[PDB]
């Protein structure tokens, strides 16, 4: 049908059809008489998977022969989503498969909807790892993603009575056609025990053993015949485990609970033992695998020349003392040489400055679970603090500030401090974030070792986030400038010379309208909700957090509603306001925010006077597959975190690439997006970082805003009195109290500028031609935010490897 | 190489080789450079499995079109063993695969050894179910095996310091290529809750739900293109299970524990709740499947015309009240009609008369777990006892003896009494066993309903138990009488006309010698033990039980040793005495018996004066795959249970078919074996059932035997004084005490006749020609004990269906 989806050759279509029928028969053990749509999905999945195999085997043998430096990306999260369409895109198989299935009497899009998301992440951090894997393969790097194969990923969100309910994400129920179990590469991981000091070194003894079994998933590069590996560890009890008899067998579950479920608390660090076990489990198994591969090439001097380990946040920070443990206790290297190797091997990426999110493990936990690692951490701390004392003599307070060990009620290890000490590179994820790291939380560390601190602005893969989810837009772009932009996104700048092109303006606007119509139909078919497709699609999708200020959005919605009620016969630009995202199960305020959103919709959507002019919809179960649907349909992207709180954001970049205009604060990557597009082509409002600092010095008094803004006073009075909860008048008392007395994120302070800026949005939308021209200016300057650019920067400035766009033979 | 293994055609060998290479590449994702022997096994398994698929699909569609009466074999155990060689045999693929793998540079026998046994049974009862499935497929019956997919089967036995140690049988670790998951056929099973009585009947409400997910395994008939199904249920938590958040997800394990492990206690009934859940789980899921299939053909009058349910012991006895529950509570049939349907549908097979093995479930367990089933059982009991009272008026004691409810300390339900009341047929498993049922434990029931009671003498499949395990013997037989005996074992009688044939005598003896050499080599290669292959192979392999009298065997061994020590320079026929079998984990006396056997070997095998004349070996981890090895190598089969205790035995039949002579009591199927072969061709000794009864009336006094038999006195004195345990002199005090004071199985009473009979065995073995002629007389009359005969009798006399040897089109 469309060009970017590839060729549908006679030979290929015929071959795909027969391999499909072969899999339906031999693999699924079915005939066309008894086959369900799920059977048809699996037959297609297996057919496409067959095309990966040859390339997968030859890519790995290529790395063995050439022996390049290997990149190991360690993450507790890989938010992959669906794999089928992505594989077809990167293999240029999409049109061929579409044709093959069509001739078999099947609709491929219907079959694609049957695949479960691999929801092995919470949000931005997990999704970044996934985009990175795609870019590393596309850039021909010898890269491996290492993590945990959770049996249950991020919970499925159900909304019951306006409240979030959680249900287990049993994503493996029907099987996973993409993974290959490698039980022959199973590795032991040790826990508990005690440390014995012998004549010839320390020994970790009397440990409990859990087995780590790897599952490999192929990661295809974009049409370069490269297929890299994501290796995920599963927990297994050894066969003599606990070995009255019946209970011993049942108790094997305890060991296997390690890889059972993803922790969904992305807001607040809880020192839970099971999480600590997960963190060490992935680290210990991964590092044994790394060392084994390095030996199968005695001299660990060359280790950092052949190995780079990237730590995705502090979650795999135990890699630092674990590498020291292996080098010192097992390989018998002296401390100083082992430390040199470790530092040159490891690099650390930070993803937030919010203190409650930082991992600080109680010493008593590490003492019991990992006694030898604690000893190594103490030794790292002493040697590090000796360096600090020598550089800043007599500065006793610096010494306590920089210590890896935090004193107090319970002693704790600051894992971020560990990561900085044990890494040759530390990066933030957007320019403003990286500067904030150097100026505030890691200031002392920057003063000691300035050369360590870098920026690597985040990105998203244009394969999933344009070609896959928005083929209509990808095609109209390709008509003008060819196809090379898909793996060289900077080429989108060429679209600037089409900003006054009447045909292109019409096409850009047409694609958006089609996307909006398709999504409006999805909402009716799957959720029986009715929306006006001619309204402005105002969307905020992301995890529910106070710092992300979904609450500020809510105040604007109520403002709009109140203004309509005040002057009903006045014209307003119609809006569909969509808010979606999951709340961490223990985050009470976030769960109240969800209830508020649904409560507002309950009032707004049923007011006859409002009509089709304003609709408020909560997008249920927001996840990667839903993002791929809603983002192409958006007109307005809400990126309204308090300045200095969102490290980067990546949703922002997805919207920019897909033809939405952005209303946002100067926070995270928003700053760089505005810089690339031009501030005139961005809806910027609110306090900057400097303004927030000034308000903090003075003291933030929310009452001041309540007193001086009549429209805001009305909203608070409506909330308090039970306007949005008639049968439970005080339901939202916690929300009002927080806003009035303990709002860390200054919602009221940005209210006036936000409402004003929103009026400027509505004004522009009334001028369809000028709206679309501003959109073209955004798409055309979105190139910087390709994860190909981000990864090329990591490769050159941290890992010391050169990217390559060259093909491997097919 | 050999004829019975089929053709190795050019076309077939070429095709197998390319499908093997296809599976190694696409299925296993390996090349010949990195492939391990396990990879090669799996590639072969998948290649052979491909040949089953077409036949499997067409067999099931044939049953749909023809709609014959369906047989449902309900068992908690299916002791399947390995599947690869069995599949090749039944498909006539063995020589072709051997050739195909040979040309690829591989040894098929080596690859076969890599497959894990499906050890989903304890012993004879579980193995009977497996032989039955093979026979039903071979006889073209529309049969389904229904059971539980245990994650862990019978434990692997390790011998440490002469003691049994148990380790988990993680048989699914590397995956199972033979099964196909059918998550689309998942069914709910209910537990706990309460009964509500409404205007329009009883309702079972407020239940906890566990999901039952089926896995189908193909069961191929012998070269008839029939492939039947074994469906095994796996336990799954529903997705809203327990749905702080983390623990709720972890608690899903509790539901899934139902299908986790096989209960290994084949000796003594324990009322464990988890076992009760297993029993109901398989019954509830199976019966929903049955009814669904019956409807997909309103009128339950025809139900017994289209459905037969065979209960393998009382373990699935809950099928009776569960069928009543569905018919009455759900389908709204009246009690009397539902009961008529149930009785005509169900039949029950008993496997033992030992009272401690009988299932008697505490009422309080059924009250909590299955409240509605208890109510139905009480109602069944009342109506049944009303019939008893009407037939035998005034016989109050009969009423209490026949009651399904047993009074006492704890009230219990007698599941055997339930089974007889709710079945149109009740059978024992050998002629003497079935007579004992009518005369003793079920006497009252036989007097009420004599027409219900039948015999169905057990059998074994000649495919696994001759062709597969002893191809050398199968071939020399086929040379003389052709191949038709493999599915018509009665044809072996033709071998009687070769009893004086010098060539055949030489061949029969040659095959045995080769088998003995091969097994002697297996023992060195895998266990580093050294045996004389020219000695008589004296073997007793079976689960360790007091009634099976491994202890009597031990007394003979010590007698032989003592006689050698008394007269060292006297000639004795050399023997290798092999004893093997697992003990139930809680069975203390059985574990002591194992220790005794190893302790005897420790003394005997290291006495220089003995030399190669006597060796005592404990066969570790006895299981189906080991049986296939040791049975063809045996000269003497020990079947020495106390008369009236072994219901049938089936090991006895395996040995007879494979050229061992039998020393045994007149117990179980031994009686019929002696009858078929002639008592002159069998080594019969000891008390008959009548003699045991006489001794019980009088009182069994073991002291009498100790006082009057000097050779027995010596042994007991050796045991007591620490002769076999020098460092722990009183180690065997429990064994001596039991023998002297509380021996339920009269070991001393059969001692003299046993030793005497054993002398007659040694005498015959000295005459190789006459030994072999007696062997030929045994093989030639073993035809009755084919499970094809047993199943044809079930089909005609219980299920009301006609067997067919006709081919389905390929
Ligand atoms: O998504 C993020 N974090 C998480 O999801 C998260 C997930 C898990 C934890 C966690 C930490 C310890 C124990 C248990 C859970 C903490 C945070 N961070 C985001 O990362 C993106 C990629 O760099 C940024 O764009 C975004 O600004 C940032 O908030
Ligand atoms: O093997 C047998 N029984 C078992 O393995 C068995 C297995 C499990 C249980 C059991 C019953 C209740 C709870 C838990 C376990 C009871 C008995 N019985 C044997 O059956 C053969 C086939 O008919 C006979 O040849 C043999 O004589 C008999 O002992």
């Amino acid at each position: 049908q469309i060009s970017v989806r590839g060729l549908a050759g006679v030979e290929n279509v015929t071959e795909l059809k027969k391999n499909f029928n072969r899999h339906l028969h031999f693999t699924l053990v079915k005939d066309r008489n008894v086959a369900t749509p799920r059977d048809y999905y699996f037959a297609l999945a297996h057919t496409v998977r067959d095309h990966l195999v040859g390339r997968w085997i030859r890519t790995q043998q290529h790395y063995y022969e050439k022996d390049p430096k290997r990149i190991y990306y360690l993450s507790l999260e890989f938010y992959m989503g669906r794999t089928l369409q992505n594989t077809m895109v990167n293999l240029a198989l999409e049109n061929a498969c579409d044709e093959a299935t069509y001739q078999l009497g099947l609709d491929m899009e219907e079959l694609e909807e049957i695949e479960e998301d691999a929801g092995l992440g919470n949000g931005g951090l997990g999704r970044l790892a996934a985009c990175f894997l795609d870019s590393m393969a596309t850039l021909g790097l010898a890269a491996y993603g290492y993590g945990i194969r959770y049996e249950f990923g991020i919970f499925n969100q159900k909304i019951c009575g306006g409240w979030q309910m959680e249900e287990a994400d049993d994503w493996l129920r029907y099987g996973n056609p993409w993974e290959k179990a490698r039980p022959e590469f199973t590795l032991p991981v040790h826990f508990y025990g005690r440390v014995e000091h012998t004549s010839q070194g320390a020994k970790w003894v009397d440990t409990q053993v859990v087995l780590a079994m790897p599952y490999d998933t192929p990661v295809p590069g974009y049409r370069n015949n490269v297929v890299n590996t994501m290796r995920l560890w599963s927990a297994k009890a050894p066969n003599d485990f606990n070995l009255g008899y019946i209970q011993a067998v049942l108790d094997r579950n305890l060991a296997e609970n390690i890889s059972r479920v993803l922790y969904p608390n992305d807001n607040f660090f809880e020192g839970k033992e099971l999480r600590l076990k997960q963190e060490y489990f992935v680290v210990a198994a991964t590092l044994q695998d790394i060392i084994r591969r390095f030996k199968s090439s005695t001299n660990f001097d060359a280790f950092p020349d052949k190995v780079a380990i990237q730590l995705n946040d502090t979650h795999p920070s135990l890699a630092i003392p674990e590498l020291m443990r292996v080098l010192v206790d097992l390989e018998r290297l002296d401390w100083d040489k082992a430390w040199e190797v470790t530092v040159k091997t490891c690099a650390y990426t930070n993803h937030t400055v919010l203190p409650e999110a930082l991992e600080r493990w109680p010493v008593h936990l590490l003492e019991t679970l990992l006694p030898r690692h604690l000893q190594i951490i103490y030794e790292i701390n002493q040697r590090f603090l000796n360096r600090v004392a020598a550089a800043f003599p007599g500065d006793v307070d610096r010494l306590r500030r920089m210590s890896l060990v935090e004193e107090g009620a319970v002693k704790r290890i600051n894992m971020a401090h560990l990561c900085i000490a044990g890494s040759h590179a530390v990066n933030g994820v957007a320019r403003i974030h990286s500067e904030i790291l150097k100026k505030t939380i890691f200031k002392d560390f920057y003063e000691l070792e300035p050369h360590k601190f870098q920026n690597k602005t985040n990105g998203i893969t244009p394969r999933r986030w344009l070609v896959l989810c928005n083929p209509g837009l990808a095609e109209i772009i390709a008509e003008r400038i060819g196809e090379e932009y898909i793996s060289d996104l900077d080429q989108l700048r060429k679209l600037l010379s089409y900003v006054d092109d009447e045909a292109f303006i019409r096409d850009v606007a047409k694609v958006k309208q089609e996307n909006k119509l398709k999504f409006a139909a999805y909402l009716e078919r799957e959720y029986k909700v009715h929306i006006n497709p001619n309204s402005l699609f105002d969307v905020q999708v992301k995890r529910i957090h106070e710092y992300k200020r979904q609450l500020l959005n809510c105040l604007h919605v109520i403002t709009l509603y109140n203004r309509i009620k005040k002057e009903p016969n006045k014209f307003v630009v119609p809006r569909t306001v969509m808010i979606g995202g999951k709340a961490a199960p223990g985050y009470h305020m976030a769960k109240m925010i969800i209830k508020l959103i649904t409560a507002i919709g309950d009032v707004v959507n049923h007011d006859p006077v409002v009509g089709d002019r304003l609709r408020v919809i909560f997008l249920e179960n927001y996840r990667v597959s839903l993002a791929e649907k809603v983002i192409p349909a958006a007109d307005l992207s809400e990126q309204i975190s308090t300045a200095g709180t969102e490290a980067s954001g990546t949703g922002n970049m997805k919207f920019m690439l897909n033809g939405a205009l952005t209303i946002g604060t100067m926070d995270g990557a928003n700053v760089e997006m505005a810089e690339e597009a031009g501030e005139e082509n961005f809806f910027i409002f609110g306090m900057r970082v400097e303004d927030v600092d000034r308000l903090d010095q003075r003291g933030y008094n929310a009452q001041e805003y309540y007193d001086r803004i009549p429209e805001l006073r009305q909203i608070i009075e409506q909330l308090s009195s039970g306007f949005f909860s008639p049968k439970q008048p005080d339901l939202f008392k916690d929300i009002v109290n927080m806003l009035m007395h303990h709002d860390r994120f200054k919602v009221f302070a940005d209210y006036e500028e936000y409402v004003k800026c929103q009026e400027r949005v509505s004004a522009l939308y009334k001028n369809p031609r000028e709206w679309t021209r501003m959109v073209i200016r955004n798409i055309a300057t979105s190139g910087k935010f390709s994860s190909d650019r981000t990864i090329a920067q990591y490769a050159r400035e941290i890992w010391g490897v050169e990217p390559s766009r060259q093909r491997l033979p097919a």
